[PDB]
């Protein structure tokens, strides 16, 4: 039972990319999904939403390894 964040970034909030993960160059993680995830071991980008845009964990055609966080698996 896996589920998607789907969380919408306040203006000013710092998100996370994965670089060795990211499927294309809008995949973005919100902070507790990062932290709770694969991604903070592998080389990160940081980020910061201008408002909007939103996290991309749970879709599993956004990564290329560890598309959920351990909250959303
Ligand atoms: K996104
Ligand atoms: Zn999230
Ligand atoms: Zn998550
Ligand atoms: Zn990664």
């Amino acid at each position: 039972g896996s589920q998607l964040c789907g969380r919408v970034f306040k203006s000013g909030e710092t998100t996370y990319s994965c670089r060795d993960c990211a499927i294309d160059p809008t995949c973005v993680l919100c902070m507790d999904c990062f932290q709770d995830s694969v991604h903070k071991n592998h080389r990160y980008k940081m980020h910061t939403s201008t408002g909007g845009g939103f996290c991309d964990c749970g879709d599993t055609e956004a990564w290329k390894t560890g598309p959920f966080c351990v909250n959303h698996e």
